[PDB]
């Protein structure tokens, strides 16, 4: 089928909290929060107004510090939507009104109900082919098994994640067959892993800096092969691999306060075909 195909996107809004209060591995520099929402308001004007998807915008929940990373909370594949149980019980409230989003989109619901199963989407790594999830703190094999019974038209294969977040936040595909990837040693370890599991020969984008490496493929009827990724100032070096794509319409995108609070560019958002 059309891999990368949208029409809609599901997004939420970024709460005070999200400053001083959201998860984050790393005790950097402090969150600009009004820089974050521009950065957030930008994305969402890429998705919407320059790509044409229709944008369904949730509220922002206090909280919930970490709301605005909606693709974690769900996993869409065609007309099914599986409502994960985040690793991270501070996220668990989040899927009420992910749910709700969906539902009205008329996709098919699946709700992950073990209270042993856990799974964050951006484990989970959506070739158009098959699924590779990461097998981290934040998803589990029961987690990961309930993905594979509920998207039984493909193949589910499990990789384990280390010194990382997600299994996304060093790689995630640049296009139908181009698996963009990070150069450290987890990194490489985990791509040849997933090219192990599987029959089919993917292509790779390398990149030099693993967060670099997570950027939002989509294709989109009078644009084409179209590629959100990090811009040359928060990146350099990757941003210099990304533009050497004369074959995609390149859109560099923004999104330094958001991985402040490891949130990349494929986490703040939900695709879906309708």
């Amino acid at each position: 089928a059309t891999f990368g195909r949208a029409t809609h996107v599901v997004v939420r809004a970024l709460p005070e909290s999200l400053a001083q209060q959201a998860l984050r591995r790393t005790k950097g520099d402090e969150v600009d929060f009004a820089r974050a929402e521009r950065q957030h308001q930008l994305y969402v004007g890429v998705l919407g107004s320059k790509l044409g998807l229709q944008v369904v915008q949730l509220p922002a929940d206090e909280s919930l510090p970490d709301c605005v990373f909606v693709e974690d909370v769900a996993v869409v594949c065609e007309e099914t939507a599986l409502i994960t149980r985040p690793g991270a019980p501070s996220r668990r409230k989040e899927a009420d009104m992910m749910k709700e989003a969906l539902e009205k989109l008329q996709l098919n619901i699946v709700e992950m109900k073990d209270e042993n199963a856990t799974l964050d989407g951006g484990d989970v790594l959506f070739t158009g082919r098959e699924f590779f999830v990461g097998l981290s703190k934040r998803t589990n094999q029961r987690g990961a098994e309930i993905l594979a019974d509920t998207f039984k038209d493909y193949a589910v294969s499990t990789v384990p994640v280390v010194d990382a977040l997600h299994l996304k936040s060093f790689c995630s595909m640049a296009g139908p067959n181009l698996i963009a990837i990070g150069s450290s040693e987890s990194a490489q370890k985990a791509l040849k892993i997933m090219q192990q599991m599987s029959d089919h020969r993917y292509d790779k984008l390398t990149v030099p800096d693993d967060t670099a490496a997570n950027c939002i493929y989509l294709n989109i009827p009078s644009k084409g092969h179209v590629l959100l990724h990090r811009t040359p100032e928060e990146y350099p070096e990757s941003a210099k691999v990304y533009e050497k794509l004369k074959d995609h319409m390149l859109i560099p995108v923004s999104n330094s306060e958001l991985e402040k609070v490891d949130g990349l560019l494929t986490c703040s958002s939900v695709l879906i075909n309708k």
